[PDB]
């Protein structure tokens, strides 16, 4: 699924994700359209280092979620890396809350760092009703 930004932006608020371990929604809708373009069938295999991004927020097989073929994988959100593929994204929205909740916070994205950090980003949210 390919959200509307306003469509994705009333969905996160409502799966309290505004303002969740001191991040804003803005940052949070920034995050996801530079990571999927807010499509939660998004994904990214890095050649390199043998693991996967998956979904809306792009949430790497090493650490996060388990997909069988990356070395060393920790699953840390105990989910199958399938459940941040679907239409639903109540799984990858509580894998999200998990990944912030690590000293690095959203930091942990380095697109985060690149196109939001000390960015003007309010025009993610604007017109919302959010």
């Amino acid at each position: 699924k390919v959200f509307e930004r306003c469509e994705l932006a009333r969905t996160l608020k409502r799966l309290g994700m505004d303002g969740y371990r001191g991040i804003s929604l803005a940052n949070w809708m920034c995050l996801a359209k530079w990571e999927s373009g807010y499509n939660t069938r998004a994904t990214n295999y890095n050649a390199g280092d043998r693991s996967t991004d998956y979904g809306t927020f792009q949430i790497n097989s090493r650490y996060w979620c388990n997909d069988g073929k990356t070395p060393g994988a920790v699953n840390a959100c105990h989910l199958s890396c399938s459940a941040l593929l679907q239409d639903n994204i109540a799984d990858a929205v509580a894998c999200a809350k998990r990944v912030v909740r690590d000293p690095q916070g959203i930091r942990a994205w380095v697109a985060w760092r690149n196109r939001c950090q000390n960015r003007d980003v309010r025009q993610y949210v604007q017109g919302c009703g959010v």
